[PDB]
Parts: structure tokens; sequence; C-alpha cells
């Protein structure tokens, strides 16, 4: 009897499925909660008078249609094209080479590049019906604003550590960007994968490539699946025999079948609507005093801060810098950025070992983390590359039968040190991860493990008659803080020849590791890493009460009442009576 | 006139099939329970006006028609997509490669891979039509919120190894994940597996193989079951010879029949929709002291940490490692992880005996315990292996007619030894297991079998001309705490050529044995061992009342009231005055 | 019951959806928001009784219908003809040779042409229906007008640079102009691209070329997609043959299939009817005081002011003057307006280093500023090149548990040179752009970056061996407010053979730098850059209350009154009662 049922029950008409205002991630190209609130109070329509959509939002008929005969060939996978989100993950930002690289699309046709040495084209029929946009003023919805306010209050009580991680529990569940705008439609798209030396003989005659491509798209619509094609003359008998791969997917609309036609398949659009298109903002730009009006000034620029920080993390995690030409040696299957690390030579290095001390700093009594902690030399110089702390929560059961328990916390700093006659290298697995060597989690034969960073083990065996089939060449160690020396004979990359490859996220900071294998680098594409990126805290910090806010620079003031009711603005007569019982 | 059915009389509408919220096992891709709450009062349709959902739930509409015409080659069974539940076996985690791998779909493909020297290809036409998902702001079910309170009280009570024994009956009822967005729609698969000889000569045409497993899919599915087919020309005469199996599976919409156009069944997928993709997060991560406000906030802390404890065990078993290649020797068919355990050569051990004594602690009277816990040589260095404590519960009944009845408990302690001229190995049978050298719990002929941890028995046989047939070398033993001294002339594994297989899982770690027989190795695929893994405890632990609940360091503190209302959170002024009578 | 659905369900007639009075962008033909307040409260109606119209509009029945028999060429794409928007570009400015060229439409045009050396031609079906226009006497919307008075709001408060930030987001939300007049109709183009070698021989007979090219269209559209053709006689053998892409839109009407009659297009053009032209004004000519009559006079002669500087910031940014010949060499591709810098010689310059100073004036306690924007030589005169003062906000916690938390800001200038037996180049990277050496955000092999303006890198190596490969010659930088003395050996451009690109907009002054590749220059086509163009301001100035507005030449005031009511004429009387108080 509210909302839209009271517009349907009215009207009898459908809903237009296409809104703006949801999140976006923008790595993997999928959609996630609701950033905005849309509401049907007004019973708006289309004025087609045909859909019924909320109140702050305005269409715009479009009514276009396309339809191409040639396909568009499109060679490296670098510069990669979506076809559904091309708007949004073209923007302006430092991350442009990384947006879209971990989607459905894209992880099959940098495979089907790679392992076929294959070039693709597309041929499309798109059909934009709508363009369907948010007006400017605008309302936060109920869900998003209420964990806008719990990160505000644990910055309030001196708690970061917690604040920190409630902001990357808002990228995994709303993404990194809101949607502006959509574009309601329905394509009918083919993609083949034709053999890379069927180009480059044809380089005078590519536009007869692509004409017979757009040629097999509308016999392979129009014609029933039973031979009845117009195309088989002279060069579509090598095109489907230098082809490796061939999908037709539609989008919108009504499901596709070999033989049906192009009027049958767009006389089903209508209430088939789907977004074609689409473009946005990054989620930091949302939150302003504008759209949050109860906290204080200078307190949504503190909280739009965290949330920016913790996107940012999340795209510098998710970037594999190695080599990306395809034909040189030294190609990294893994990575989705490059380097210049290409066409580079080597160079042996020798480790003596890696070791771990602890120092047991807090918790003496009742825990020992300070055997686990260490590791010794099975056997230069050394480095520190790492400063951590470890803390653990225990827990005392006083007994009096009634009892009580309290609970403490144990804190071990841990040093993580290798060897700038030598040990050999058989690989690293962690709690996250597996050693490429054996495919599985295990050092292999003659190799034992030792822990270097509280979660991951260090294939390493002395012998030089036995472990020499396993054994591979090592590139250093380094941090998110400091480089190796081993470059530039500092920076934060490999040596020449080298690839590296993430271990043990630890709080914010990655280290890395370079080898030279081949073996590392083959496989499957690694799938994204997913916020949150660290572990809860013990809330082993005390709330510190904040009751007046300011800043000296304009001399507004908020004071928070009682009961905690909200922040109102400070009259320059309550905080002269405010600061005195303060100071 | 409530729930759904007040919503289905006056909308007159289906409702969505296919919903989140419920748990999902990840080692056997089922699902089970309901841990979220799912509520029909807004009335609610899906924004087309077709379908009636939940609340918090909100669809997106995808419409999406995927038609493929080549097959996909996957040689390996290593690395397996399941095309029903990929997403969420592919997520990161310590167990990625065990994920799925006792489910119904991937022990048939293993079966036909290794029986036959088998590649299998398959091809498919997907057609997704909604995604749905759950709102952040949720609610947990009203089953599932009792069955952590009880786990609650048990950790309050000072009740260990009763709150570990529910826990792993909400993993048994629960499974390990839940699923937070499903995929409805509809496929339709064609599986089949050719001779692995039929593709290494086809190295440069392997776009030629694919190209008609995809075309005989076609022919198969638009033309009724006699042979007009278009497909048989030149190749489609040995593709037809080199195969070894074929099936054809369809998941959603209307059963599959050989002949029905590809346009019939694509009419029949609306009211018939599937979930043929899935993910979501584990079932620890829904424990928090957001979604159970009632409990104090460490208190659902060490319940979370109970739960994770008994999903991690319940991967910990059920994980086989061994070798993995198969045209290699020494390859264990029941290993479903590999260990670099292939090409190893082996040695022979001889092994003087097992021996076993037991204690007789507490219960003396009326009980005899130490007889049959006992087991001594039937004729080296021993090593103890295990350090078992046994309890069993008896009674008395004191009469007086009217009588009464009291229940105590006899507890016996038992060491198991094993010696590292010499008894011959026959193989082992237990509770749970048979022997595979006769295929029942039989020792074979001459062997004879003594008792060594209280369930299983070892077949023993000391001669050296009749019981030569059925002797195999041995390995040796080893335990959850305490590798073998065998390997490494420790690690917790087998010398090389041998293989490990489990023996009497005895509360919470299990022992194992080497052996190199080739009988042991083959048969069937083991099933998944469930949870709960502990017979359940027989109350013999106090109840220890715990009226306040505090932590140190911010100085909260819980204090349950009276009639056990509730936990609420303790005022200075009353905590004052209940810590004098406590303390 | 109010608005249109009062009038639509008293006539029963669709409502007109082609409407005036909304916001147009121009470089990218896109329109956005409602300038215009449009009410249906008369229940008005075209005077055929077919559609309904807003009281503020009135129709011009046109009912035309064109149709063409030949198609246009069109060679160059410096004169560009938009088909939907070309009455709005082609307005007298001084960007008229900017407008359009971000657009879709466009950006493919550019690139079928350059990339296969095509020219194009069309041929169309027009089909003007209605003209709508607008009354002159009109009132703005309500979301329009309430972010102009913000904009007023913090112009007589004294806060610069918030409104200056509140301008830009007005046009990124009402774009650059206000449609007065639109054309409601439905188009039917057929662009093809022919190879640039066909037209040259056929100098003569190039009304054959175009005479079958608009004889072709309608055997597209006449005829279903099996050749019954009868277009196949002499010359429609090469023109097949020569062409390198074609495609067929429609813009009203039905969707277009291929074989349908124009007799059946033609009929489904009613109430699917799109705008295929349209004209207006730039969006500061509709802020004067008659649309605003609450505020003062010449406080909207400053609004109006600032939005017009706001609006021309948007086309100086977006400019890219370079070379446009594309026979020459040196040819730019991301040009869009052209220099003259086409066949100019080279020279060689020979650039010491870049180094980099700071200041830190306020911020000395509890941050430091004046380390990171510090950057000193690696190994000639330099020139300053910016003055630019860098402002940051931290947070102090006094604590009394009751706290307080103050905020202030801490100023650091910096100071960025670079020299006029050298170090080499390796291109540059930002946080909005990459290095299109790499392809990426990194240096190549040998070079090592450093930073030069906060926030990009330059890639510099100091070698003369190894990194010879990357290294392009330099040409030199400037600015907005100074030129290079490079050229003329000043003017703002770069020497001849020179490419210049942007780099790091700071607050409304960009610089640029000029370099030799051909790397840097080729790629895809960059997107436009959006506004704002500056972060948003810390809020450091305070507020200054106006009370009375006045202007000394014809002796009129505005009187604010208290309680914020509005502004009022000041009456002779109150005005001497109130300068008096104030001086
Ligand atoms: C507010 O929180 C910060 C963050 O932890 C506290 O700063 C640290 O406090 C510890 C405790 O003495 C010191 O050992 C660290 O050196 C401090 N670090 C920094 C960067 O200041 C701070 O003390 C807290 N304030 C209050 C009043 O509790
Ligand atoms: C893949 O493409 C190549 C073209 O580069 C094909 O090679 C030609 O095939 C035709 C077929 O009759 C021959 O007449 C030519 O002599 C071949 N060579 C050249 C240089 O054109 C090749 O056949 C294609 N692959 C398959 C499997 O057909
Ligand atoms: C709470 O339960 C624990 C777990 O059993 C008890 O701890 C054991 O108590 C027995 C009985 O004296 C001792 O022999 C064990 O050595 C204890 N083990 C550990 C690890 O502490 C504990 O005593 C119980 N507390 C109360 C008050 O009943
Ligand atoms: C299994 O595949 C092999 C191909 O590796 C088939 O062997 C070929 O069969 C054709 C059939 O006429 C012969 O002409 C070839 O000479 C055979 N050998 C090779 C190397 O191609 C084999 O026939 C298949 N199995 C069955 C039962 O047909
Ligand atoms: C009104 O705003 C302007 C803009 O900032 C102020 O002008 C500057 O004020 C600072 C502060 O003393 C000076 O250092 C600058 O030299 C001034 N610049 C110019 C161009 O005047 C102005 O002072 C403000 N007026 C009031 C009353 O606050
Ligand atoms: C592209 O256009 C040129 C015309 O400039 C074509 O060249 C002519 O092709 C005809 C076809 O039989 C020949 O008779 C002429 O001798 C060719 N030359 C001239 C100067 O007219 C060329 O063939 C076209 N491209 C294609 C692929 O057909």
């Amino acid at each position: 009897e509210v909302g839209v049922q009271k517009c349907k029950n009215a009207l009898k008409l459908p809903v237009l499925e296409v809104l703006p205002g949801g999140g976006w991630d923008n790595l993997r190209n999928v959609d996630m909660g609701r950033v905005m609130e849309l509401t049907y109070s007004n019973c708006r329509t289309t004025e087609d008078g045909q859909y019924i959509i909320p109140d702050e939002i305005f269409t715009i008929p479009q009514k276009q249609s396309n339809l191409e005969m040639n396909s568009e060939i499109l060679e490296s996978w670098a510069n990669y094209q979506s076809s559904t989100s091309y708007s949004i993950n073209t923007e302006l930002s430092l991350f442009s080479k990384v947006n879209g690289k971990f989607s459905t699309e894209f992880q099959r046709m940098k495979t089907l590049q790679v392992k076929d040495q294959a070039i693709t084209t597309r041929v499309q029929v798109r059909n934009l019906v709508y363009t369907v946009k948010i007006n400017p003023t605008l309302e936060l919805s109920s869900g998003f604003r209420k964990e806008l306010l719990d990160i505000s209050d644990r910055l309030e009580n001196n708690q970061t550590r917690m604040a920190t991680y409630l902001a990357e529990l808002l990228v995994l569940n709303y993404g990194t960007h809101v949607t502006t705008s959509v574009d309601a439609g329905a394509a009918l798209i083919q993609e083949d994968h034709l053999r890379a030396s069927f180009l480059q003989d044809s380089q005078s005659s590519r536009s007869a490539v692509t004409a017979s491509a757009g040629l097999a798209f509308q016999n392979t619509v129009n014609f029933k699946f039973e031979e009845n094609y117009t195309s088989q003359n002279v060069l579509t008998k090598s095109y489907l025999s230098n082809r490796t791969n061939s999908r037709v997917q539609s989008i919108g609309g009504v499901p596709f079948y070999p033989g049906i036609t192009l009027q049958a398949w767009q006389q089903g659009i209508t209430n088939h609507l789907v977004a074609i298109d689409r473009s946005g903002l990054p989620l930091h730009f949302f939150i302003n005093p504008n759209m949050l009006p109860d906290l204080p000034g200078p307190l949504v620029k503190k909280v739009s801060k965290t949330v920016e920080t913790a996107v940012k993390r999340y795209y510098t995690f998710n970037t594999y810098p190695g080599c990306t030409d395809l034909n040189s040696p030294n190609f990294n299957f893994q990575a989705n950025t490059d380097d210049g690390s290409c066409e580079g030579k080597m160079t042996n290095f020798s480790f003596g070992g890696v070791y771990q001390e602890c120092t047991q700093l807090s918790g003496n009594r009742d825990v020992l983390l300070c055997q686990k902690l260490e590791q010794k030399n099975p056997l230069y110089s050394p480095v520190h590359l790492l400063s951590q702390i470890h803390e653990e929560g225990y827990n005392h059961l006083e007994c009096h039968t009634v009892c009580e328990d309290v609970f403490q916390v144990a804190k071990a700093e841990f040093r993580a040190f290798w060897c700038v006659s030598g040990l050999l290298f058989g690989g690293l697995f962690s709690s996250k991860s597996i050693n490429p060597m054996t495919n599985a989690q295990s050092c292999p034969a003659g190799y034992f493990p030792l822990r270097l960073f509280e979660n991951l083990k260090v294939c390493v065996s002395q012998d030089y008659e036995l472990g020499s089939r396993f054994a591979v060449p090592f590139g250093g160690f380094f941090s998110c803080t400091v480089g190796n020396p081993l470059v530039d004979p500092s920076l934060k990359k490999c040596p020449g020849g080298f690839s590296q490859h993430p271990a043990l996220i630890s709080d914010g900071c990655q280290v890395s590791y370079c080898v030279k294998s081949g073996l590392f680098t083959g496989g499957s594409l690694p799938p994204a890493r997913l916020p949150p990126f660290t572990r809860p805290p013990l809330m082993s910090q005390a709330a510190t009460n904040t009751v007046i806010v300011t800043n000296s620079e304009n001399a507004r003031s908020w004071i928070k009442d009682s009961q905690t009711h909200q922040w109102r603005l400070g009259e320059p007569i309550e905080l002269r009576r405010a600061m005195n019982v303060i100071h």
C-alpha cells in the first residue's frame, strides 16, 4: 500500500530495472550495495508512459540502434575495451591500467591469447534505449549512512586500527565507485580468436578478413544451424581454419539461439533491458559536509580521508609488475602491469641463510610466544627488512563456586633477517599460497622448511648433488619501506631477469621476493585479493571521550550535548562555560 | 494469512526459488541449513513484476545468454573447474586444493581419467538470468541463533570438550561457508572423455578436435536420435572411435531428451531456475558482536574461535598427501594432494614388534580396564607415539524396596609402542576400516592380529615360508605431535617410495602409518569423513557459575542479573558492590 | 492527482518526450540536468491533439521529410558535422574548433580515418516533425536556483576558493549550455569509410561514386539480407572492395534490421521521437537580475562572472595544440587543434637536471612537510617556473576522561627548477597519467625517478651506453604564466619539431613540457577531463558577515534584515541609521 506497490496498482506499469546509485567494484566489474536512497512517492513515470521510475531520477530517450558490418581487430590485451563498462574503466586515475583486469570477461581473453598466440575480433549489434541519471540533490541510503557514523565514532574515541578495519569493510560491501549514469539497452556480440599468423600475410586484405567476420555473424543469427550459408566463397575456408575459438553472447532481451531473425530478436527487447554502459565517481567523493549534516565539519573530512586510504590500498595490492612482451623470454604470465624488466640479463647471487629472533616484551607470564617466533641459521651481511610486533590475548580465571575471568594481551616483537658455500632455494608457501615447485604446500625432496615471517615456510636444502633438480636462483627480499640493494649495484623492484611475487601482507605492508624459475610464473591467473587486509584488533585501546570539536582558523566549535543527542554548533557563551570544566 | 501466502494471494506470482543465506559445505559441494532469516512482510517483487522476493534481498537483472562453439580441453584433474560452484571453490584459503574434491561431479571425473588414461572436454550453453544478493544489515535465523547460545553456555560453565563437541555439530548441520550471492539460470552441458593419445598427434589440429566436439553437441540437441547428422566428414570417424565416455546433463529448465530445438529448451527456463554459480564467506565471519547483541564482547570472540577450530579440523582430516603423477610408479590413487613422494627410492626396514601397556589410575573397583588395554610382544628401540587416557563410566545400585544408583567414572591411561629376526606385516583393519589385503576385516592365512590403539588390529605372522605371499614392507608410525625418525636419516611424513594411510583418529589427533603395497592404494575413492570426530563426553566436569565478565584494558564489565535474564553492561556502582561478595 | 497524471487521466494522451530547458555539455555532446522549470497545470496539448506539452512550451508543426539519393563526401576530420548537434556546435565562440571533439561519434571517426587512411561518406533519411521552443518569460528550476544561492553566500562571506569550487560543480552537473529549441524527429544514417586512393583517380566520376553509395543504402534497407540487389553492375565491384568500414544506425522510431520497407520504418515514428537537432545559449546568460529577483543587483553579476570563468577554464583545458597534417611527419594524434608546428626542423638541447626546494613557513610543529617537498640534483641556468604553496591540516588531541581536538593547518611553499655532460630523459608519469615509454607508471631499465611537482616522477638516467634505447630528447618546460625561452632564440609553446603534453594541473594553472618521441604521440584518444580541477579547500578562511550592499553610482543600497530573511532595498532613512553602527 506504500512504496512501489501503491504506484504499481494505480498505473499497472512495470518498473524500470536499470537504476543508478549503487556501488561498483572497478577491478572486478561487478556492482554491489546501494549508496543512494530511492523512493517511490510521487508515482513518476517515464514520459513514454511505459515504465515507473523513482522520484530523484530523470531519463533521456535515445532510441538508437547501431548495426556494424565489420569486425574490429584488437591484438594486444594491454589496451582492453570492455563493451559494458568502458566509460567507467577509462577514468583519469593513477590505476587506469588496473581497472577491469580481474573480471570474468578479461581473464578469459588473456588466457585465449597467450595459450594460443591469437588475436581477437568482435562484431556487435548494440541498440541503446534510455539514459538514466541521478539528480545532483540526493540523499544517502539508510544502511550506508549508519556505517559512516560508526567510522566517525571510532575516530573520536581515539580508536585507530578499528576505524581502519571498519573502512575496509566498507570497500568490501560497497565497492570503489558509485554509478551516476547508466544506459538501458541490449547488445548481441560475437567474439572470435584467430591465429596471429593469419593477419600478418593479409596486411593489405585486412579489410577482407573483417568483412567476412561480420558476414559470418549474420549467417549465424539469420540461418538455422543447418548450412544454408552464403559466405563460403574464397577466404571463408581459411577463416574457418585459422580460428581457435568462437562464442556468441547476448546481454539483454530474449536468449539467443542459432537461427532467429534479427527482426525477432529486436522485438523482445521491450521489458528486458540491462545496463550496457555506465559511468560514475569515486566513493569518497560522496563523503562531504553536504551529504552528512549531523556531523561536524572537520570530522567528515577525516572519515573521507580514511575511506580514500582503504580504496588506494586495494589498488596497491592486486598489482603485479613484470614482463609483458610475449615473444620475449622472461615472460611473466601473472603480471598485469609492465615493468621494463624484459630483455634484461641475469646474475646469480648467493644467500647464506635466513634467521629470526624474538623479544617477548610484555607477556612473560602464562604465554610463551618467543619459541616459535625464533628461527636460527641451519649453517655475507644481514639486513633487517621488517620490525613487526605480534600481540596475543589470553585468559585467567580467578575462582573464589563463583569465578571471574580477565583478558590480558601479550606482546612479542620479532625480527627477520637474510644474508646478502650457501643454502639452496626451493620455493615458498604460506597460509594463503602454495609452492609452485610441487603444486602443493610442501618442500621438494631433500628440502626442509623453516619459518621466516611467522606464517610462511622457506624451502631450503644444504646439498649439491640431490637437491639440484628443484633449485632455482634467488634475487632478494624487499618491502614497502626498504628496497633491496641488489638492483642498482635503493629501488623497490627486482634486478634484471628476475620476477617478483607477493608474500605475507602484514598490517598494510607487504614484502616481496625475486626469483627466476619459469615455474612460479605460469599456471592460472590469480583472483582478486579482497579486503580486509588486517585481522580485527583486540580492543586493547581505551576509549577517550570527546565532547567539544573545534578548528582554530574560523573560530567554529561543535559541542556534543548530553545523552548522545547530536553535534550542535557551539554558541560563544556555552563553550566559555565548557572549557573551564575541561581545562 | 501471514508470511508468503499473504503476498502470494494478493499478487498471484511465483516465489523466486534461488536464495542466499543458507550454509554450504565446500569439500562436498552441497548446501545445508539456513543461517540467515528471510521474511516476507513488505510483499516485495522483482522489478520485472514476475517473482516475489524477501525483504532483505535485492536482485540484479543480467539477462545474459552465452553460446560456445568449441569444447574446452582440461587434461589434468588437479586443477578442477566446477561449472556450478567455481566462484566459491577458488577462494583464497589454506585449503584451496581440497575444496570440491569430495563431490559427485569430481569423483566421477577422477575415476574416468585414471581408469582409462583419458582427457575430458566440455561444451556448454549457460544462460544467466538474475544475480541475487543479501543486504549487509541482516539478521541470523532463529534456529542458528539458539545453537550459538548453547556453545556460549558451555564455555562459561568451564565445560570444554562439550563446547568442542557442540561446535562440530554446527559444522555438520550448517557447513563451512555461507552463500552471500547466487546466480539464477539454466545450463546445458556435454562432457566427453577422449583417449589421451588422440590429442598428442593432433597438436597442430587441436583446434579441429574441439570444433567437431562442439559440432556434435548441436547435432545431438537439434536432431532426433536417428542419424540425420551433418558432422561425419573426415575426423568425426576417429573422434567417435577414440572416445571412452559421453553424457549430457541439463541443470535448469525442462528435462533434456535427444532431439529438441534449442529454441524449445530456452523457452522452458522461465519458472525453472536454479543456482548455476555462487560465492560466499566462511562461517565464523558471521559470529561477531554486531550479529549477537545480547552476549558480551569477548564472549562471542571465544565462540567464534571455537567454530573456526572445528572447521579447520574438518579440512585437516580428509586430506591425503601422496604421489599424483600418473605415468610415474608409486602412484597413489586415494591421494588428493601432491607430496613430492614420486620418483623416490625405497629402503627396507625391520620392525621387531608392537606392544601395549596400561595404567589403571582410578577405576580399581568393579571395572577392570587394564586387561584389554594391554598387549605384549609375540617375540631395536621402542618409541612412545601417544599418551592417551581412556575413561569409562559404570553403575552402582545401593538398595535399602527403594534403591538408588550412582554413576562414577573409571580412568585407565594406555601407552602403545613399536620397535624401531623380525615380525612380518600383513595390514591393518579398524572399526571404521578394512584390511585391503583381504578386502575384509580379517588377517590373511598364517597371520594373527593383536591390538595396538584399543580399536584396531595389527596383522602379524612370525614365519618366513608361508606368510611370504601377503607380507608387505613397513615404513613407520607417526602422529600429529611426533614424526617418525625414518625420514631424514623430525618430519611428519613417509620416507621415499612409501605411502601413508589414516588410522584411529583419537580426540582431535590422528596417527598415520607408512606402507609400500600397491594393494592398499587402489580400489574406490574414499568418502568424506564427517564431524563429530569425538564421542560425546560423560559430563564429568562440574559447572562453575560465572556472573560478571570483564576485560582489563577498556574497563568494561558485563553483569549477569538474577533469573538468567540476560547480560547487561555493568555500571561502576553495582560492580563495586558485586566484587566484595565475590572476592 | 496533480502534475502530469491529472492531465494524463482526463485527456488519455502521451506526453511529448523531447523538451528544451535542460543543460548541455558541448565538448561531449551529452545533456545533463534541468535548468528550467516545467509545469503541467493548464493541461495543454499539441494542437494536433496528439501529445501533452508543458505550459511554457510552444510547438511548431514542420511535418517535413527529406530523402537524399547521393552520399556526401567529407574528407578531413577537422571540419566536423554532427548530424544531431550541428546547430549548437557551430555557434560563434572562441572555442568553435573544440566543440563536439570529445564525443562518441567524433572519436570513432577520427580513429577510422587515421588508422586506415580513409575518407567518409554518409547518406541519410531525416524526417523532421516538430520544433519545440521555450517562451522568453521563464522560471528557473528548484534545484538549480538553490545552487546559485550557495555560490552567492560564499562570495559574501569573503570565501573565495570555495565559491570557485562550487562553481565548477555547477558545470559538472549542468553543462556549458542550455538548449532553447529542439527538433523532434527520426533519422536513418549509413556511414562508410572508403580508401582515400579510390577518390583520387575518380575525380571526374566522383558523382558516380556517391550515386552508388546512395544506391547501396536503399538495397540494404529494402531487401532482406540475401542478395537480391540491383546495384552490382560496374563500379559496385570496387566500391565493395575499397571500403574499410560500414555501419547503419537509426536514431528514432523502431529499431532497424536489414530488409524492412521504408514504408514500414516511416509508420513507426509516431510515439518514438527524439531530438535530431538542437540549439541554445551559454549557461551564464541565464544568470541576470531578471531571473533572480531576491538577490541584489551587483551580486548576481558577480555570480555570473564566477560561472563564466569556470566554463572557460573547462575549454582551456582539454585543448591540445599540435600538428594535424597526416602525411607530414611529426604528426600528433592526440592533437585536436592545429598549431603550425608541422614541417619544422628540430634542434637538440641539453638539460643539466631538475631540483626542488621547500620552505616550511608555518607548520613547524608535529608535521614535517619539508622533506618530501625537496629534491636535489643527481649530478647551464635554472629557471623558477612556479611558486606554489602546499597546505595540510593535522589534529591535536588535548585530554583532561574527557578530551578535545583542534585542527590547525601547515603551510609549506615549494620551488621547482630545471637547468637551461647532461642527464638523459626517459619520460614522465603522474597520479593521473602513465609513462608511454613503458605503457605503465614505471621508468625503464637503468632509469631512476625523482619528484618535481609533488605528484609526478621524472625518469632520468646518467649513463651513455645502456639507457640509450629509451632516451628521447627534451624541449623545455613552460607554464600558464611563463613561456620557455627555447622558442624564439617569450611565447608559450614548443619549438619546432617538438610536441607538448599536459602535466600536473595545480590550482587553475597547468604546466607543459615539450618532447620529441613519436611514442608519446600515439595510442588511444584521451577522454575529457571533467571539473573540479581543484581539491576542496580546508575552510581556513573566516566568514565575514555582510549586511548592507551598495553601489556608488546610482545610490542604491540593499539591506539584509535579521533572521536571514532576504535582501530588501534600503530606504534612505534606515541606511542612515545602519551606517553609524557600522562605521
Ligand atoms: C591516541 O592514540 C594514539 C595511537 O596509538 C596514541 O599514540 C601512541 O600512544 C602510545 C602509548 O603511550 C605511545 O607509546 C606511542 O608512541 C604513541 N604514538 C604516537 C604516534 O603518538 C595516543 O597516546 C593516544 N592518546 C590518548 C590520550 O590515549
Ligand atoms: C592458417 O593461415 C595460413 C595463412 O597464413 C594458411 O596458409 C595458407 O593456406 C592456403 C590454403 O590452401 C594455401 O593455399 C597457402 O599456400 C597457405 N600459405 C600462405 C602463405 O598463404 C593456413 O592454411 C591456415 N591454417 C589452416 C589450418 O588452414
Ligand atoms: C576449568 O577447566 C579446566 C580444564 O579441565 C581445568 O584445568 C585442569 O584441571 C585439572 C583438575 O585439577 C588439572 O589436573 C589440570 O592440570 C588442569 N589443566 C589445565 C590446563 O589447567 C580447571 O581446573 C577448571 N577450573 C575449575 C575452577 O574448575
Ligand atoms: C585413436 O586415435 C588414433 C590417432 O592417434 C587412431 O590411429 C589412426 O587411425 C586412423 C584411422 O584410419 C589411421 O588412418 C591412422 O593411420 C592411425 N594412426 C595415426 C598415427 O594417425 C586410432 O585409430 C584411434 N582409435 C580407434 C579405435 O579408431
Ligand atoms: C578577504 O579575502 C581576501 C582573499 O584571501 C583577503 O586578501 C588576502 O588576505 C591575506 C591575509 O592578510 C593577505 O596576506 C593577502 O595579501 C590578501 N590578498 C589580497 C589580494 O588582498 C582579504 O584580507 C580578506 N578580507 C578580510 C576582511 O578578511
Ligand atoms: C581500390 O581502388 C583502386 C582504384 O584506384 C583499384 O584499382 C583498380 O582495380 C580495377 C579492378 O579490376 C583494375 O581494373 C584497375 O586496373 C585498378 N587500377 C586503377 C588505377 O584503376 C583497386 O583494385 C581497389 N582495391 C581493391 C582491393 O579492389
